[PDB]
């Protein structure tokens, strides 16, 4: 396993981050536990989850599944850098009761306690804002996070779905009063969606945040979804983001040229998409979303893959990116 | 003439900013002087220029044309908020001698003295960085600008062609030591190019910066370029940014839709493109680029236009924007 | 003559401040100079003026009258604490040209140089904001005033017509970065108008500001205006603030009881109104507004007067005050 | 017993520091307890240990031996300034699992709780970084240590095996936000290795850190290891740093001239090496590493020794040092 | 010519720095002027000098030689980053009159004015402390430098012959109050003397200082001095640092190994020693000290040299370095 520092901080993480969103609604508990043990066996020490994972009536299920995994012993908790999230409504889906979503100090207090209980642990290593909350100012947010740091309930704070200027404002505010700022940003970044290159990744690099890419396969769309389109099973690529893209002709053409490109070179689409993120400057790693143990082993092979300059140049022509602002739209 | 504060600061400006880029390479000194006289007569108090305007061997020409205008007296200098720019290479076009472009304290010192000399004035009201310089840190930049403030050579500092996160870093750094930060950002923003909406204008709004939109007509492309395409004269729409667009079938189709829409509503294309910027949240105003006194009078009418909701919705249809990050590309 | 520190600072001032607003529009130059000579002879070392004094086409005349008085030599400038003001429109009466009124760094730059030219002096001791400007933030204002301090063009900064919370925000902002804040507030305070007791004077006292009361006779209303009502001449009491009040039966009765009370006690109404202000806690002193040299001598006698508890109690009955907020309107 | 302040802080310490590295792997529990009772009887109030001491499969053993010593009662814990360390891998020897070594907030949290449990105490008086960790920034480190300070788990923070500029950076960062910085540096310093004089000790003295010298006899080499080379026993000088130095004829000769010089002066080599350290400016004292009660008594005699200038000169000729940078290598 | 940023700041400099110490005592004025024109022609934009250069009764002569060079016109001053130095005694050689050497605010004021006059310029781009002054505190030094920055007499401040911890203390102190810190350290660093690697270069790199190496050929010792040993000319290698080294058998043996090695590879000793420094991480460049225009051309060739791994390995065996502290002397 390749390791790296999480941005500027002293925390060392595997360059594959184990995502757990499938655990519960797509992968059942026993298989979820098998994936996590396999992940630890391959040297992955960085697990991402969220309080909302499980979905609908089953929100919190994923954190519970991790909690029973930890309760097996064997230094599982001690070996894992455990990350979860606050922002989402944990009540009935639909409009939330006021302050039962977003980032008020009130919702931060109640959300972290509920996550700690479900996870069966006295601390979260990386507590992440699931999304920017424009209505909560940074002196309120850092007040609340600092309470948790001092109480030993969290170690580090991270962001997710921030704009680049939110990262700058957050960490400048933290720095003025001696607080450790955001240590990482979890943003949507993959071959199909590269606009985090404009400002999110540049701001993260300047401020020394790790960068971890969620939906690195665009929800399975980059996993060989065309070749597999008629297959059954409970596959994520049959729904949501991937199925939406495949209905659209120009995006379908993109994935078709992508799967054709990799047929020529004899490479696997899921593995190449992960390996491609590992080449992008500033990227700590993809957050892999295995549904099965074989998909985890596939991600592990993806981390050992070297893409040639030919393949990298060809991917760039199929999936151009904007580069940074202001050059991306001005000069 | 409608006035507004420039973002959060005490300076009041006309919502039309007079751009001077045409003065010299496209508009001669005599017509330039008349345009500026008409600008003052119409209540426009805010002029934008740059050291490099003039182009090629005539870099600095524009500042000199403004200087001979001020030298005529009549309270012209006292009435005008004078903005200019540093970053550009003022030597022979091509690779600059080291530190003769960009934002080192060395180049700021020599550039500001050259501009004051050409402009024939002892102070610049708004001194702007022409572009982000990723290699100069903000404590060096704010040191150099603070020397100029305390010497009385400049009043305010502004940015141009920044990323949103550069605005945040700049003003947070300035605030740690009680310096007035950036007061305005001058960015490309018009019907044709709306990606400043993702992060640049959001960051400017959070930090209380004015937002002044350069090339509000995309270089004359939105001024009725199709209807005018076969005309003679020294037209900006006949070259550069506008000519390249009218070559691409889809960008041309976009502009054809625009010109056809406005013919059904009795509106002029250049006036609508300016009036549209004036409706955008956080926009101080467009930096108009008249080539003729007639075109300046047209802009003054544009500032009095009220666009109906039907025209605004139709324009959104032809010229969609991305809105803010992270929603623009994630959720 | 009684001297006191101006609030918390080391400057020592006479408890009578010489107001000059009459000098020009009401008192001619010759007698203006006479009043100033007699003021200095009585030990008054603190003169208040403004760039706009003179009024209409003659704005700046008062400063020019002071200029020619200092020009006579005699250690006059060295012996006087010279205070003037920035904010007002120095152009034609009516809507001002943008940034030719208010408190932008731009208007501060141009106003102080024109005041120094008219006064014939290289520095102003106390440079006062004529009025709060809600559109200019304090980091911009303190930037501009710091330039003046460091250039030696001013010594101290004071306010006029501020709200109490403006005084707090201004001096907290200055203190943050090691600037000396406002040293004095010049507010309307007299027997007829006591609402400065609510917040302005409490905030001034908390922050250690001098308090100097403008129109201490309410524009002559408290100077015997009813007794003198039928006399001709260009008396201030005939017009403006005093005229309006006397046309109101409720306020006219107040003044009638006032003048009758002091007739019974053998006291002069002008002198009593000044002595009253000198008893108020936090008040440095009144800014007297003599129209004649006799009225100046009267002010000097007011500063030697001791008002009995009986007279003070009776004045309180005729001219009740609100006291401080929140008690003034809540509990 | 001579006492001194630990650098600039209020803590008073014996100029002999009791090192505990031998307790467990070299000296058994009952003899270790005997030495610690004798240390206290001698007035030594300052004990140094580490989580890793005990070595190999027995890491943590030394802390347990001190824990059983404290558990005897008798005001032993109340009388002792207890120092331990964080940084070392406490797992199986080899490369550590990520974040189970070094100075991340994660490893600091897990290491201190493990040490407190082994030591059987609720607080550590001096918690030391065992080595600089170049990948962890000082705002992460000080956040972590400040959590422990505010929870009462530690009192002071110290460093060990730092460069001089690490000390400066650490304490400047601490001071910015009012944290007490490093109070001591534990560095390798003895007659054989004097390069801490170049920058480590000068930086410590500038920032007012104590300087406590580890391996003061260079692992037993300066304790008469030539004369005793044929001796048997679990001797430290028979292995490690000392045995290496004697395999090398070039420094073997240095030890020979040293043992010869002290033969002539009737002095004990172990005692002289400690007494020499007590003469060095800025040195709090040496960390003695007795294997036996008798070597502790010998160290106590060493602290009462007076080395004549004759001997100091001769020692400085056998064992020259570089003095401070930049003079040590430039001018 | 290769260019690089000077550490973290926006200043771009040639990776060859032209040293001027030879100009005067070794190279006469005419050929000094020729070398400087040749340097500019080659694209070298960064000149180093000092007030004392000239030596003895001719101290200041080197600055005058640069002054007459600038006075020729030709954009010479505008194109050059001009560095000079303060600390040295400018009076009669011997013990200095108090405050006529070292870094008191008093000596800094008088030294900079003398240097500006001799240089014939109104500003120094990079004003450097010639040596650490342990007796002057950093708030005194930064006050003096800030006076010069705000007066426009200097732009940047640099250090020379500092210890690593001095760099840290200097820049932390500067940053506390918004001052730009040291931008560069000028230290002795070459194949013969590598102890700047222990702590000076690491501190410089951490704090983002440029590193410019003085006497990069060890005063000519590395320029072929054994092969040239019996030659005439006013050769720097015939005296001083290089001559004393060739006296010592161990040191002479090292240079012999060097020259013999390069004969086997068809490389020149002066050029290799320069090219070697350009490979060292964190080194901005060597400060070349040509005696002739031919030696300047040879340095320019050295900047285009690529040293093979074989040669770099062989040089490291001849000229081992200590690497960073604490590992250099501890672990
Ligand atoms: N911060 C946020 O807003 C956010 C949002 C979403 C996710 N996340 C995090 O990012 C993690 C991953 O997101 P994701 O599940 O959407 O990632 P993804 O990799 O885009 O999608 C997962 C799907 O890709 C396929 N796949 C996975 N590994 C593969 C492989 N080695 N080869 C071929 N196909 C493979 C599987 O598709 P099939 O099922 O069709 O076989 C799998 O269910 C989540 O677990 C969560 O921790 C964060
Ligand atoms: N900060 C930067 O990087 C940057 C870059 C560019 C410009 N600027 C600034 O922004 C200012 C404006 O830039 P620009 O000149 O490109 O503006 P623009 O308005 O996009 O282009 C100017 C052209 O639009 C046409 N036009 C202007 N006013 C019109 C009207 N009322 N009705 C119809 N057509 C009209 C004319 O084209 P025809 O000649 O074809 O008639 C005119 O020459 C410049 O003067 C400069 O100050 C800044
Ligand atoms: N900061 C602001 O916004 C502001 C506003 C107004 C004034 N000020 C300052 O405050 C100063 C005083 O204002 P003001 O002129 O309105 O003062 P005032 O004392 O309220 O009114 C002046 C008039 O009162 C009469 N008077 C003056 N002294 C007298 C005395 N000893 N006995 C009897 N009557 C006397 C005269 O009225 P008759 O002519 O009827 O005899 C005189 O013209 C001004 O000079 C100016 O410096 C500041
Ligand atoms: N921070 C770090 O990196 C680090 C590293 C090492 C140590 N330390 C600390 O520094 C302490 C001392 O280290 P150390 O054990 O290596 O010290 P040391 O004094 O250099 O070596 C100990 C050995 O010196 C001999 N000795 C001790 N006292 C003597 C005396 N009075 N007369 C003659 N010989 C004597 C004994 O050797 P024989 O057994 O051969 O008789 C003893 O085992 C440790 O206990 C530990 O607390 C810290
Ligand atoms: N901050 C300080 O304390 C300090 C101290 C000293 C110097 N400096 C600065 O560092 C600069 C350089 O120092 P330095 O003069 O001692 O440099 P140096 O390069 O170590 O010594 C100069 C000598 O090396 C020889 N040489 C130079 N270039 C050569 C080449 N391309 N090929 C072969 N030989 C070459 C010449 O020796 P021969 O004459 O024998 O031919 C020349 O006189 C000085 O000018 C000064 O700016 C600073």
């Amino acid at each position: 396993m390749e390791y790296t520092q999480l941005g500027r901080i002293g925390l060392k993480v595997s360059r594959l981050v184990l995502g757990t969103m499938n655990f519960g609604p797509t992968t059942d508990e026993a298989e979820s536990h098998a994936i996590m043990d396999a992940a630890l066996d391959a040297g992955i020490n960085f697990f991402d989850t969220a309080n909302v994972y499980g979905w609908g009536e089953n929100k919190g299920r994923t954190e519970e599944i991790l909690g029973s995994w930890f309760a097996q012993g064997g230094d599982r908790r001690d070996k894992v850098v455990l990350a979860t999230k606050v922002y989402g409504n944990m009540g009935l889906d639909g409009p939330a009761w006021p302050n039962h979503d977003k980032l008020s100090a009130l919702n931060i207090r109640r959300s972290v306690d509920a996550s700690l209980k479900r996870l069966g642990t006295d601390h979260i290593d990386l507590y992440q804002f699931h999304h920017v909350d424009r209505d909560t100012p940074w002196d309120e947010i850092w007040q609340a996070m600092d309470v948790l740091v001092r109480q030993g309930k969290i170690l580090y704070v991270g962001s997710s779905n921030f704009a680049g200027w939110n990262i700058a404002q957050a960490n400048e505010t933290a720095a003025r009063h001696g607080r450790l700022g955001l240590v990482s940003e979890q943003c949507l970044y993959n071959l199909c969606e590269r606009r985090a290159e404009m400002e999110v990744v540049p701001a993260a690099r300047e401020y020394g945040l790790g960068v971890i890419a969620w939906s690195p396969l665009h929800g399975g769309l980059l996993g060989g979804a065309i070749r597999k389109e008629q297959e059954g099973g409970n596959r994520r690529a049959a729904s949501g983001r991937a199925a939406d893209a495949l209905k659209d002709p120009q995006q379908r053409e993109q994935i078709q040229r992508y799967e054709d490109l990799l047929d020529k070179h004899g490479l696997e689409p899921g593995e190449v998409a992960l390996a491609w993120l590992l080449t992008r400057p500033g990227v700590t790693g993809p957050i892999v979303g295995p549904r099965t143990a074989d998909q985890l082993a596939s991600a592990v092979r993806a981390a050992e893959l070297t893409l040639t300059d030919e393949v990298l140049t060809a991917l760039d022509e199929i999936f151009p990116g904007p580069g940074p602002s202001p050059e991306a739209f001005a000069w």
